[PDB]
C-alpha cells in the first residue's frame, strides 16, 4: 500500500533530487528509509526481546514528526531567508555536516529551563486546566506538587529540568509544621527523611518507557542565596535571608542522606552540583567547600561549578547573561529553546589540511546555523500564540531567558586530522601550532554568536555538547563520504578525549585556556592514579584546579553494582555477596551504568 | 510524496476490492482516510483551549497502529480458520456490521482488569526493573506505591483499573502506625484526611492529555469481606476477618469526606459502586444499605449493585460480575470487546424475525473466532516479555473473558415494526418482548457453546458505546438512507429520555438484566428531590425486588467557573453564575458540555 504525505512541489523536487545525489544509504543512516514502514518496524520491534510494550506507542511516530519538522523548518526558512539557503539547510542537515537535536520534536516543543518554584508555592498547579488545585499548606502537598510539576514539565520539553532552589522553599514547610505541632520534635529528623525516600525514588521509578525524567539539584552557597533572594519574603512575611543558615543545614542533610542510601540501592537522579564562588586563591563560604570535599570522598558524586563574581545572577528574579550547561549547573532562570552542532571532522576532510580554508568554511557554516535558530524560535512562538504550551502562559517557562545554542564534537579528531596532534611520555598532546589552531576556531564562533544579537533580535549561546548520539552517527556519515580518511568510530566531547592519559596538568592548562571562550559551556574529567589519601590532600587539589581558572569538573572514579543493585568498590558484594555485574561512571558528565549507556549510544 | 507500507499480496487485493466495491467515504468513516496523511493531520490539529502539545504525540499514530492491528488479525485468523473466514471478517469491520473496541490498541495490549493489592503490599514494584523497590513500611509509602501503580497499569491496557480491596489494605497501615507510635490516637482522623485527599486529587489531575484514568471503588458490605478473605491473613500474622468492623469503619469515613469535597472542588474519579446482598425481600446487611441510603441523599454520586449469592466471589468455566461503568467483581476481567450492530440487521431483514435469527446467529459465530484470534496475539506478545503485569501475577489471562457487546436493541426493535405508544407512553408491543426475549436467548446459547468450542468463558454486556452509538448509525445512514432515522443509537433497554412510565423501565430491567448476567446499567432522572430517607429506600428495596442488577439516581449538578458544585442558578460560595453540569450520561458523571 502506497500512502501519501502532502508536500508543496518544491520540495518535493528537492528531496528527489537529493536521493539522486546521495543514494538510498544516505536516507537510511539519516533515520529516512525503511523506519517509516510501520509493518517491518513493529515486527522488528516485537522480535527484539528490559522493555515493554509502553516503549512501542512512544518509538513508532518518531520518524513521522521528524519529517514533518524537517519540512515545516524549510517552509519557515524560504519564507525568511529565500529558497537557496532553506535548500543548503535540508541538505547539511541529511548528509551530516550539521546536528539538529532532538530532531523529532523541533517544530512542535522547546529545549531546557532552570526552574525556581515560586509559582508552585504560590499558585499550585494552575497549568492543568481540568480542575481548580488549592496552594499547599503542609509539607506532604507541597512534595506532591513537586513530583506533578516534574512530571508535567517532563512532557511539554526535550531535555533538564532543572531544581536549584528546590531546599529555599522546601525549609518554609518544615518550619510551619514544625511551630504548628504537626511534627513532633522527637520524630523532626525521621519525617524530613521519609520525604527526602518519597521525592528521591519517584524520579528514578519511569511509569512510560525505561528511563525517567532528567532532573538536577544544586547546593547554593551563601553567596548565592544572598545575592539571589536579597528583598524577597516568604508566604508569612519573613525575610527570606533572614533563614540562610536554616537553609544551609537542610542542604547539608541531603547530601549526607544520599551517599548513606547509595549502599541500599544505586541509582541516577537528581544529578548533583555544588556552586561556589572563588576570587583570588580562596573560598569566600570556606565552611560550605570543606563539608563537600568531605562528603565527595566516599563516592566522587557531586560535580564542582566555580565562579569568581555573582553579578549576573543578582537580577535573576536586555542581552542575556547567565551559565547554560546540559549536564548541570546552569543558573537559576536560564535555558535554551534549541541547540544545532557543527561536525568539526567534516570542517578537516573538506580542507585538505589548509588552515585558512578551514576557517572560511566554519565562518559560513556558522551563519547557516545561526539562521535555522531563528527559524525555530518563529516556530516556537505560533505555538505559544495556539495554546499548546502552557508553561509560558502561567510564567515557568521565560521565552527572553533562553539563548539560541551553537554546539561543537569532535575538536580533538579534527586537529589530528589536520597533522596537529602528538604524544611524549606525559601523554596525548596537541602541538604547538595546534594550540593556536583551536584558539582561532573558538574564537571566531565566539564573534559570530556575539553579531547575532543585533542580527536577529535574542542571544546566542557556545556548548561543547555531551554528544550521546552525535558523536556516533557524525563519525559513520563522514566514514560513508570519506572512506579511510576518516579512521575513527566516535568523536570526543572534551578538549582531550576521555579516555586519554594526557598529564592532569596539561589537561588543567587546557581547559583554564578554553572554558572561558564558551563561557562554562563544558566539563572536565580529572585523571586520578590511585585514590585520595587524605582529606587534606583533596582539598589542597580543588584549591590548584580553581586557581588555574577551571569552571566545572568531576574526579574520576569507578563504583560497583551486583544484580540486587547495592554499590560498593571490588569484586564482591559486602551486603549479600554476589558478584559484580557492572559499574557506574561518567561518560557524558554524569553517572550511569556503562554496559547499558554504551549500547544506547 | 507517496510511503510504502509492506502488506502480503492477497491482504493488498482484499483492501483494494473493498475501496472498488464501498468508496473512499466508507474509508474516512472509518479512520483510514486522510486522517493517514501526517502533514494534513498536524495542521488540522494545530488550529483548533483545553488541549496541549502533550495530546498530539498520543493522537498522531492512532491510525497507523489500528491499520497494523487489523492486519495482523486477519493474518492470525487465516492460519487458524482459513483465508475465506479472515476476509469475511475485515470486510465486516470496514463496513460497520460489527465494531473492534479500543482497535489502534487491539494487536498490542489488553483492555481490563479489576485488581487486588495484595501483591504490592507484599512485594512492592517489581514491574519496574531499573531499580529494585522495596514492600511499604508505613501509611505514606502505601499512597505512593497505590498512585505509582495505577498510572504504570493504565498504560499496559486501554481499559479501567479496578481496586475494589483498597480499604482492607489501607486499614492495616492505619493500624500499624498507630502501634508504632508515629500518629498519637488523638490526631488519628486529620492523619487519614490528609492523606484521602492526596490519592484522590492524584487521581483527578492529568500529567499526559487532558483525562485522568479511569478508576473504580467499591464498598464491600459485612458478608463480600467475611466471605472473600475467610482464613487470610495480614503481614504481622493477625487474621483479616478479626477486623471486619474497622475496615467497615474506615470505609464509612472515605464516602462522608468525598460527599462533603465536592463543593470544594467537583470531579468525577474514582467512580463509587456499594455492593450488596439481598435475598428474599431483605438486604442481609441493613446497617450499611440505610448508611449508602443515606449518604446518596445530596448528589446521588453511588451505583447500586444488587446480588443473591457469595458463592461466586467466595473463591475452569469462569464466574463472576463483569461490567465497564462499575462493580467488577475482585480478580475479573475482560481481554478484548467486540460489538454487533443490530439495526444493521434489522435493515438487512425486511421485516422478517426468522431472517433476523439467522444472520444473528451468524454474525456471533464470527465474532467469536475473532476473539479466539486476538487471545492468541496476546499470548504471542506475553512470551516476548512484553506485559509485565502478567508475568507477575497482577493481571490473571484465566480470569478473562473474550465479551460479545450489543448496542441499539431499541431502534433495531423499531425499524422491524415492534414498538408502540399509548397512555402508559413509549412501549414495545407484546411480540416485541417475545422477539427481544429471542434475540438474548440466541446470543447466550452461542457464548455457552464457545467454552467448549475454543477452551476459554464468554460474557455479553450492554455496552456504554461512546463512540460506536454515534459512528455506527452514520456508516447505516451512508448505506440505507432515509430508511434510518436515528441520528444516534441507544446503550440503555429503552431510551433515556423516552417518555415511558418508570415502572415499564424497570419491569425490563427486571427481565433482561438476568440474561446479560448484570452487563448493564439502569439510571432514573429524577424531576424534584426525596422528600425523606424512608420513601427513597422503600423505592431501592423495590427496584431490588423486581430483579435489577446495577441502577441510579440522576440529579442536575451545577459549577461555576471557579469549579464549586451546588444547585440552582447561583454559587452559594463565591456568588458567581452557574458555567456548565455535571450529569450521569453513559454511567458516571461527567461535564455535559465537554462530552459532545
Ligand atoms: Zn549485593
Ligand atoms: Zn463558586
Amino acid at each position: 500500500m502506497k500512502v501519501q504525505y502532502s508536500f508543496e512541489r518544491e520540495f518535493e523536487e528537492l528531496m528527489s533530487d537529493l536521493l539522486s545525489k546521495y543514494g538510498y544509504e544516505m536516507f537510511q543512516m539519516d533515520g529516512l528509509g525503511d523506519q517509516l514502514d510501520v509493518v517491518k518496524f513493529t515486527e522488528d520491534f516485537v522480535r527484539r526481546g528490559v522493555t515493554n510494550i509502553s516503549t512501542y506507542f512512544i518509538e513508532i511516530s518518531k520518524p513521522h514528526t521528524y519529517l514533518y519538522s524537517l519540512y515545516r523548518i524549510w517552509q519557515k526558512m524560504k519564507e525568511m531567508f529565500g529558497k537557496g539557503v532553506a535548500d543548503e539547510f535540508v541538505e547539511a542537515q541529511i548528509n551530516g555536516a550539521v546536528y539538529l537535536h532532538d530532531r523529532h520534536h523541533a517544530a512542535l516543543m522547546p529545549y531546557c529551563f532552570a526552574y525556581t518554584l515560586k509559582p508552585i508555592v504560590e499558585k499550585g498547579l494552575p497549568f492543568i486546566k481540568t480542575i481548580k488545585s488549592e496552594p499547599a499548606k503542609h509539607l506532604s502537598t507541597f512534595i506532591q506538587h513537586v513530583i506533578q510539576f516534574v512530571m508535567f514539565a517532563s512532557n511539554q520539553s526535550s531535555g533538564a529540568v532543572g531544581l536549584p532552589d528546590f531546599f529555599v522553599w522546601m525549609w518554609y514547610f518544615v518550619k510551619k509544621d514544625l511551630k504548628e505541632g504537626i511534627i513532633p520534635r522527637d520524630k523532626l529528623d525521621w519525617y524530613i527523611e521519609q520525604h527526602f525516600q518519597i521525592l528521591t525514588y519517584s524520579l528514578n521509578q519511569p511509569i512510560r518507557t525505561t528511563q525517567s525524567p532528567y532532573t538536577n539539584f544544586t547546593y547554593l552557597d551563601r553567596n548565592y542565596i544572598k545575592a539571589i533572594f536579597e528583598g524577597e519574603r516568604y508566604p508569612d512575611g519573613s525575610l527570606i535571608t533572614d533563614h540562610v543558615e536554616d537553609i544551609i543545614a537542610l542542604q547539608k542533610h541531603y547530601w549526607e542522606w544520599v551517599s548513606r542510601e547509595r549502599e541500599r540501592q544505586m541509582f541516577t537522579f537528581p544529578v548533583l552540583t555544588a556552586s561556589l564562588l572563588y576570587k583570588d586563591g580562596k573560598f569566600l563560604d570556606e565552611d560550605s567547600a570543606r563539608f563537600i570535599n568531605k562528603i565527595n570522598m566516599k563516592w566522587q558524586d557531586t560535580n564542582w561549578y566555580i565562579s569568581d563574581s555573582i553579578d549576573a545572577v543578582a537580577s535573576c528574579c536586555e542581552k542575556l547573561k547567565g551559565r547554560m550547561n546540559s549536564i548541570g549547573g546552569s543558573d537559576l532562570n536560564i535555558g535554551s529553546f534549541k541547540v544545532i552542532t557543527v561536525n568539526l571532522p567534516r570542517i578537516a576532510l573538506e580542507s585538505g589540511g589548509d588552515r585558512e580554508k578551514y576557517l572560511q568554511i566554519l565562518r559560513h557554516r556558522v551563519q547557516l546555523i545561526k539562521k535555522a535558530l531563528a527559524a525555530v524560535r518563529e516556530i516556537i512562538k505560533e505555538r505559544i500564540s495556539e495554546g499548546l504550551l502552557p508553561l509560558y502562559e502561567n510564567g515557568l517557562m521565560l521565552l527572553n531567558r533562553q539563548y539560541g545554542t551553537i554546539g561543537v564534537t569532535g575538536v580533538w579528531e579534527s586537529a589530528s586530522i589536520m597533522g596537529l596532534t602528538t604524544e611524549d611520555i606525559d601523554g596525548l598532546k596537541y602541538t604547538e601550532e595546534g594550540e593556536v589552531f583551536v584558539d582561532n576556531v573558538l574564537d571566531t564562533i565566539r564573534e559570530e554568536a556575539e553579531k547575532g544579537y543585533h542580527e536577529y533580535g535574542f542571544t546566542f549561546n557556545i556548548e561543547q555538547v555531551p554528544a550521546e548520539k552525535a558523536a556516533v552517527t557524525l563519525a559513520q556519515k563522514d566514514r560513508f563520504l570519506f572512506g579511510e580518511k576518516q579512521p575513527f568510530e566516535i568523536y570526543s566531547n572534551q578538549w582531550v578525549p576521555l579516555m586519554a592519559n594526557t598529564d592532569v596538568l596539561n589537561r588543567i592548562r587546557y581547559s583554564g585556556k578554553w572554558d572561558k571562550k564558551v563561557s562554562g559551556g563544558a566539563i572536565l574529567h580529572i585523571n586520578l592514579g590511585e585514590s585520595f589519601k587524605t582529606e587534606e590532600e583533596s582539598f589542597n587539589m580543588v584549591k590548584m584546579i580553581a586557581d588555574m581558572g577551571v569552571m566545572y569538573f568531576a574526579f574520576n572514579t569507578k563504583i560497583s553494582v551486583c544484580e540486587d543493585g547495592h554499590a560498593f568498590y571490588g569484586e564482591r558484594c559486602p551486603v549479600c555477596g554476589k558478584a559484580k555485574v557492572d559499574e557506574y561512571m561518567r561518560i557524558v558528565g554524569y553517572l550511569v551504568p556503562v554496559s547499558a549507556f554504551n549500547k544506547e549510544r
